C-alpha cells in the first residue's frame, strides 16, 4: 500500500521544480508502467507518444530486462571502472562486434551514467586527440545540460536558466555559464530555404548551411577546431535536415581535418528505424555519444564510442579521468539485456516498418488538417510542423527561439497536448510550432491508430480557434 | 540447468582489453582485475581470490557490498517500473526527499528542497547552477586540491592536478596534455588549501584576531574580485581525493566569512556524506550549517547511480518562483530512488552512523599502535570510516615524493609510497593504500567488522616493514 | 653657422635591423625602408627619392603629410605644455570635443560626450567598456572580416584572420600560432559579413520580407543567445583592412534591427572618419545615427597619437550619474589635443570633406576608364578617398587566391595579385596596392591633387597590363 | 586670448567624467606647466608632488625636449612601423646600447603609444614565445586598463568599473570583463607577516608569497604558464616588497621554466634612483614594459623590450600585428631627446640623491607624527603608511581593496591632499591609507622642503581630528 496523498505532499514540498513554478504546479503521479502505457494510482491508463523523453525504446518494464537486472543483483554490488566485469565487457562487445560489426570505424567504448556525461566525455576526447580547443555546434542543437555539454547546446529554452510565469520579460541565464568562446554556433541545417521551400546551394552544389559552417572554421582556423558536433535529426530542437546535410558535413570535416561527433543519445538504438541515426546517410562518424535507448531507460547508462584511430591514440597515454558510477555492473547488465532483446526480436525492423505506417497516417491527417504544414521523420521519431490554417505561417513567431516564459495557452503544441489528453493519449511536442512524436520501437498498430485519432481530434479543436 | 559455466572469463578479459577505453593505465601496461561478485567488505575474483577492500571502492559503498535488503527493494521496484522522467511524480522519489529532509536532517532548520540527479558530478553541476542563479553572480571560490567531479562545470572547481581528465605519459612526467579549451569561460577562483600556512612545529597559522591565514586570504580574494560578483565558496570538510583534514576552526570560519560577505557556502558531501565520517554528514562535526550540499556515493551506497543537491529553504523559495528550464533524462529515476530509499532506511534502522563512529575510534587506536612501531607514519587523522595517514621517509621525516599533492600519474608507481604499500598489502589479500603519493586514504563499509579492521591493519603493518626496509628503491 | 643634422642612415638601418621587432616580415627577408621626411602625398627617402603614397600610410594622414598649419599649432602648444592628465582641464581638450559635437555633428541630435584616448584600439576598448556598462550586458556582436584594432578587447571583435597578432611562417601555410589564452572569457559573437550571401550576378540575398539574409541571421543569433545579454553590435560601414563595401541597405537594416532588439549600435569610424569617404563620417552615407562611434587616424591625421569615443546623450547621462574608475595616462594629452583641434579646424576652414567628395567622383571616372581597358578589374566601389578594386583573373572573372579574406600572411607574396600590382607600380615611384590578396584598397590625402591621382592611376594602368600579361605565373 | 569660463563649460558638457559624478564635478583648469609646477589661468602656481601620474620624470615642459619635437615637425609627418626612421632606430639603440649597455639580457624593442599597449604587447609575446596561455599577476598590481592589460590588473578600484557617489547602493563591474581564467592572481608580497612583522620563510628560505606563487604554478601545470608579471614597487597599489621577493621570483621562474615580465611603466627611467626598478635587485627579467618616463609624458609613447632569445624566436616568423601609431616618428624624437637629457645631465643620480634627502625629511616627519606608521621607497617614488595614531591601525579597513564609492571626507589621503593644497602643494595618494609621493627627477631641495612642510601641516590636521 501507498498513501498517494502523502506522496503528492512530499513531491510538492521537498522536490525542486522544473518547467513549472511552485504556484502553477500540480504533481502527476505515475504508479507503474507497461509497454507504451503509464498507469496512474487510480488506474487511469495513458498512452505515451513521447516515450517519456524518446528514451524507452524497448518498451516500458520489459520482463527480460528486469529479469537480467535481478540476476545481476545476485552477484553485485558495485565495482568502479578500474575493475573488469562480464557485463561491462559484453556491453562494449555487443555494440562494436554485434551491432556495428559491418562497419570499420568503431574502436573502443567508455561507459558513463548519462547522455550528458557521454557528451562531456566525447568533447574531452575530441579536444585531447586533436589538441585543439574549438567545437562547432548548430543553432537549436541539444546535447545535454551539464557544464561542458551545455556549451554546445544552443536551444534557448533548454539551457537551465530561469524564466517567468506567463511573462517573457524575465529571462535569467546562469551567470558565468551563458556563452562559451570555445564553441562556435553554426546555422541550423534548415536556415537556407527560399520563399518556395527550395534549398539554397552554392555554385559547387554545397548546401549553404554547410558552406557557411566551412567558412566559420576557415575564419577561426581549422588548426584550432577539434570537431563539429551534430544531431542527424535535432531532437529537442525538433528538426529534420535536408538529406544532403550530413553527407556534406562528413565530407567537409574530412577535407578540413576536423573530427565529426554525431550525438546519437536520442537517435540511437533503433529510434530512427536503423541501429543509428547516422546510418541513413551512408557515412561514418569519428565519435558517437549514447544514452536513452542504450538501456531503454531501464537503468542510468550513457556511453561514448570512438574510432580505431582515436582509441589507438588514447591507448598510448594514461588518462586521468574517473567517474564513480561509470561502468556500474548492474547498469551494464541492463544494457546487455536491452541490446540482446532488441537484436533477437528485430526491434530495428519493427521501428522501420512502424515508421512507414506512421508516415501513411500523417499523410492522411495532413490532407484533413490545414494546420499541418509538413511532417518528416523515420522509425519512431517524427516532427509535424504546425501552422495557422488561414495564414499558413507558424502561430509563435520566435519559433525555436521561444522561451518557457510564454503562456502555454498561446502555444499550439500545448493546446494539442491538453486536448489529446481527453482521449487518454500523451502527444505533443517541446517546441511551440512543432510536434515531436515517439513511442516504443515495438508499439502496436492499434496504439498508433489510437494516438493518431487523438491527434486528429486535437487538430479539429486547434483549427476551430476557440482557444484564442 | 545443464550449464556449469555461465561466464567465460578468458573471453571477458579479451573483450575488456580490446573494446574498453583505458583510464590511469596505457593499453601496453594494462593488467585487468576482474571481479565476479561482491559481499560486505569483500570482492571475489573469478578464480575465487577474495580481497578485503579498504578503499570501499571509491569510499562509496557505505552500507556494504550487495546488501540484501537494498537488493530486495530494487527487485520490488522492478515489479512496477519502468521509467518516468522528473515531470512525473513517484512514491520512491518523493519519499527519498522526505527521508533526507524530515528524517535524517529533522533536527536542522536550513534544509529546503532536493533535486535528484544520477551522479555526484551532476549534483555539483546542479549546485553551481543554483548558487549562481540564486545570487545572480558568476564567481565560485574553490580550494587548492579540492576534488568536486569531472564533468565540465564540476571540473572548473576541481583543483587536483592529477584528476582533471588530462593525459600523462607512461613513467615520464614530461608529457602533460590538459584538455584544450576546458577553462574558456571558467568563473572560478582557487583559494588556498586549509592546510596551507603551517609552522615548523606543525600548527596552522592565524592572524592577531585568530582568523586562520587560509581563511583570511580567501576573504582577501573575495574582496579583491568583489563580493558582489562571488556566488559561493565550495568546500569539502575533509578533502577526499586530495587526502587532507582541515584544522577544526577552518569550516566554522568559512561559514562565518561567507555569512559576513553575503556569499553562499556549498559543502560538497559526495564523499563525506551518509555516515562516512561517523555523523550523518561531514559538516555536522563543525556546528555550522551550509546553504547547499551535494550528494552521491553513500546516497545509494553505489547500489544504483544516484546523486542529489539539497538547497536551503531560502534558495528553494526563490527557485520556486521561476520556471527552471533544466532537464536530465535519468534525474529521479524511480528504480534508483527505490535503492536510495532502501539504503537510507537500512542505514537509519541499523544505526550505521553510530557503527561508523565506534569503528573509527577503534581504527584510531590501531593507528596509534602502528605509529609507535613505524617511523614512516608521520601522523594520521580522520573519523568514522575515512582516514588519512601521512607517509614519510623514516630517516629524514620528509615525504618521498616532492611534488606531493601536485604530482601527476606520469610518475612511475615504483617510486610512489602509497603504491608500494598497496602492492605489498595485496600479498595479504587486502586492498589498502591511497590516491596521493605520500598519503594513505583508508575506508571501508560503515558496518565493517573488528576482525576485518584487524586484518587490514596487520596488512598495513607488513607493508610498512617493507617500505621502511627501502628494498623497493 | 650651418648646423647639419647628423644622420648616418646606414647606421640607422643597422640599428633598425638589430634592435627593433619585426612585423609582417621575418628578420631574414626584411629590408628597411628609410623615410627621412614627408610632404603632402609624398614620402622622401634620405637620398631624396620621392614616393607618391596611395596608401596614405594606413588611410590615416587625411589632412596631408606635414601640414604647416597643424605643425605650427603643435609648436604653439609646446610654449605652454607640458603634460596634464585627464583629471585636469585644458582649452585644447575641451575645444576638440566642442568641435566634434557642435561644429562637425551639430546637424545631428545623438551626440552626447567624448572621451579622448591615444589610439583607435584604445577608442574601441573604451566603447566596448561603455556599451557593456550602460546595458549591463556582456555579449558584443561583430562580423566576419571586421578589423577593430589589436589590443585584447578590440581584438576579440576583430575577425580578420590575418590581422590578429599571431605568427605565421615564411612562405609556408603550415606553421603558425594564434596567441594562446587570448579568447578565454571573450564575450563575442561573429555574425555574417554584409557581403556573405551573394548570387551569380552579384546581388545580395534578401528574404521574402526584404530583410538581408546577413541581417536575418545576425538577428537570429542575438535571439538565440538572448537579446537581454547582448550589449551591442559593432560594425564598420566599409570594412577597412577587410576591404569591402556593403549593399546600401545593410546599415539601415542594422540600425533598425538593433533598435527593435534593444541593443546598442557602435559604428567604428577609426578608418572611415573625418572626410575619408567624402562626408564627415562613413555612417552619414546611410541616413542613420549610431549610439557610439570610435575614432582615430583622421581624428588628428596622424600628426600626433589620438583616438576618441563619442557616446549618445542617453549613454552620457547614464555615465554621468556614476564615478567611473578608469584612467589612461595619455588620455587627453594636451599637445595631442592641440593637434586634433588644428587638424579639425583646417579640415573645416579649407573644406577638405567637400574636396574629398569631388576627388572621389574624379577617381570614379578614372577607375571606370581602367575597368573598360582592364578585364582584371572585376568591380570597384568606394567614395571620397577610400576605394576598393576587386582584382580577378581576366579570362574567368574570378579571384586568384581562393581563401580570399580568410588568407594568412604565410602565403608567398609572389602569388598575391595585390602584391604583384604594388611591386610593379613602385617602378613608377607610386605606392599602391592592398591589404587583402584579391582586393586593392586605395587612399590618399583628402586634398590630393588631380595630377597625383593621374600619376597613381597611370602606375596602376602599367601594373594591370603586367598582371594580365601571363608572365608572373 | 583664452576664455577659461567657456573652457570650463565645454569641459563639463562635452567630456566624459572619470572618478567624479557630473553632479559633484568641479573642473580644474591648468593653463601651462614648468618644472614641478602647474599654472592655473589666474596665475596660481601648484607644486605637483604627484608628478601627474608619476610620469613627468624629466620635469614639465623641458625646453630641450620641446626643441627636439619642433625639429622633428620640420621633417614629419607620419610613417607607420613598416618604414624606418632615424628617431625610432635611435630610441631603441639608446635603450639597449647606452642605458642597458652593461647587461646581456636585452634583445629588441617594439614601440607603441601607451603603457597599456606595452603590457598588451608583452603578454602577447610571452604567450607566443612559450606557446602557453596562463599569466600570473599579484593582488593589487596595476598593469593598465585595456582589455588584455586589465586582466592582470588586480587593483579593485582601478578596473574601469562604475561606483556610486558616497555610497554602495550602485556598483557595477564591466560585464564580460570582470575576471579572466587566463590569469592567476598570486598573493601580494608581504602576504602575511607574523605579529612582530617577521617574514614567513620556509626551510629553503623561500618567502611565503613566493612559495605560494610556486604552488599555484605547480597546481595549474608549469607547462601551461607563460609568465609571471610584477611591479617591483606596486605603483597605484602603493606597496614595497621585502628586498628578497624579486630575487626569489627571478629564481623561481627560472626553475619552473616560466618567463618573468617586469612592468617598468611607472618604475622606469630614473623613477627609483636607478635606470630601472629591477636594477635594485641584482637580477634581469625576460621582458620589460615601458611608458610614462619613457618620454616623460612629452608625447604619447610606450615600449616593450624582450630578451635576446625571445627576439631571436620572433625574428623567425611573420608577426601579423599592426598598431597605427606604433613608432610614430615625432613621438620617437621626443623619446630620443628625453633619454639624451637624462643621460647627459645624470638625472638618475639626481633622483637617487633627492631620494636620500626625502628619506631624511620623512624620518623627521615620522618623529613628529604618530599618524606615520612607516615609510619606504627610493628616488622619487615613496610610500607613507598612514595610521590612526590612537588605534595604531589604518582608518579605512578595506585598505587596498577599497572602492571610490567611499566618501572622500573619510579617506586619510584625501584629507591630507585637501589640507596640503592650502599651501599650494599637491600631495597625497591613490590608496586610502597610503601616501604615494613623486616629483620630477630634477626637483629642487627648496621644492622638496615646501612639499614636506605642506605634509607636516596636513598631518597636524589629520592628527587633530578636526576633519572628523
Ligand atoms: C537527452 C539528450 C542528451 C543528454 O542526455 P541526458 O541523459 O539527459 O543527460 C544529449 N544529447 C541529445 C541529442 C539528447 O537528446
Ligand atoms: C567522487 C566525488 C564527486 C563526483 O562524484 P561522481 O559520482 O564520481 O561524479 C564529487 N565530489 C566529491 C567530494 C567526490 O569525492
Ligand atoms: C586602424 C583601425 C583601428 C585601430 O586603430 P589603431 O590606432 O591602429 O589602434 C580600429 N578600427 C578600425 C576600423 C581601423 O581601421
Ligand atoms: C600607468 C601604468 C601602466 C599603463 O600605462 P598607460 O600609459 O596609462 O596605459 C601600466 N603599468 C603600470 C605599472 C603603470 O603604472
Amino acid at each position: 500500500k501507498i498513501n498517494w496523498e502523502q506522496v503528492k505532499e512530499w513531491d510538492r514540498k521537498y522536490l525542486m521544480r522544473t518547467f513549472s513554478t511552485q504556484n502553477e504546479y500540480q504533481p502527476v503521479p505515475i504508479e507503474s508502467t507497461e509497454g507504451d502505457y503509464l498507469i496512474m494510482p487510480d488506474g487511469t491508463r495513458l498512452l505515451d507518444f513521447f516515450n517519456q523523453l524518446y528514451c524507452v525504446n524497448l518498451g516500458q518494464k520489459n520482463q527480460k530486462v528486469n529479469a537480467a537486472i535481478k540476476e545481476a543483483l545476485d552477484r553485485y554490488g558495485f565495482v568502479w571502472d578500474t575493475y573488469a566485469t562480464d557485463y561491462k565487457a559484453k556491453a562494449a562487445k555487443i555494440i562494436i562486434e554485434d551491432i556495428l560489426g559491418d562497419e570499420d570505424w568503431p574502436g573502443k567504448v567508455r561507459f558513463v551514467s548519462t547522455g550528458s556525461e557521454a557528451v562531456e566525455t566525447a568533447l574531452n576526447i575530441a579536444r585531447l586527440y586533436t589538441n585543439r580547443p574549438l567545437v562547432v555546434t548548430r543553432e537549436h542543437d541539444y546535447h545535454g545540460w551539464t557544464g561542458g555539454a551545455a556549451t554546445v547546446t544552443r536551444l534557448r529554452s533548454y539551457r537551465s536558466g530561469l524564466v517567468g510565469e506567463n511573462s517573457e520579460s524575465f529571462s535569467a541565464q546562469i551567470p558565468g555559464s551563458s556563452y562559451n568562446s570555445a564553441v562556435l554556433m553554426a546555422p541550423s541545417p534548415n536556415m537556407f530555404q527560399d520563399s518556395d521551400g527550395n534549398l539554397l546551394k552554392d555554385e559547387n552544389g554545397e548546401l549553404l548551411s554547410v558552406k557557411y559552417t566551412r567558412r566559420m572554421i576557415e575564419n577561426y582556423g581549422p588548426e584550432q577546431v577539434a570537431a563539429v558536433i551534430t544531431e542527424v535529426s535535432q531532437g529537442a530542437g525538433s528538426a529534420m535536415p535536408p538529406y544532403e546535410y550530413i553527407p556534406q558535413i562528413r565530407k567537409m570535416t574530412k577535407e578540413l581535418g576536423v573530427l565529426w561527433i554525431n550525438d546519437e543519445v536520442l537517435t540511437g538504438f533503433g529510434r530512427t528505424g536503423k541501429w543509428f541515426g547516422y546510418q541513413h546517410y551512408g557515412v561514418q562518424p569519428d565519435i558517437i555519444t549514447m544514452g536513452k535507448g542504450l538501456s531503454s531507460s531501464s537503468l542510468p547508462a550513457g556511453a561514448v564510442l570512438v574510432s580505431k584511430e582515436i582509441a589507438a591514440f588514447m591507448d598510448k597515454h594514461r588518462w586521468e579521468s574517473v567517474s564513480t558510477y561509470a561502468g556500474h555492473p548492474v547498469a551494464m547488465a541492463a544494457v546487455c539485456a536491452n541490446l540482446e532483446v532488441m537484436m533477437e526480436e528485430n526491434f530495428v525492423e519493427q521501428a522501420k516498418d512502424s515508421g512507414e505506417y506512421i508516415r501513411s497516417k500523417l499523410e492522411l491527417l495532413q490532407e484533413k488538417h490545414k494546420s499541418i504544414g509538413n511532417f518528416d521523420g523515420y522509425g519512431l521519431l517524427w516532427i509535424v510542423d504546425i501552422v495557422n490554417a488561414k495564414t499558413k505561417t507558424p502561430y509563435v513567431k520566435l519559433d525555436r527561439n521561444f522561451t518557457h516564459g510564454m503562456n502555454p495557452n498561446q502555444i499550439p503544441t500545448q493546446i494539442i497536448m491538453k486536448k489529446a489528453l481527453e482521449k487518454g493519449v500523451l502527444i505533443g511536442g517541446v517546441m511551440p510550432n512543432t510536434m515531436r512524436i515517439g513511442a516504443s520501437l515495438n508499439v502496436s498498430r492499434g496504439d498508433i491508430d489510437k494516438a493518431m485519432d487523438a491527434l486528429d481530434y486535437a487538430l479539429d479543436y486547434l483549427e476551430s480557434g476557440e482557444w484564442q
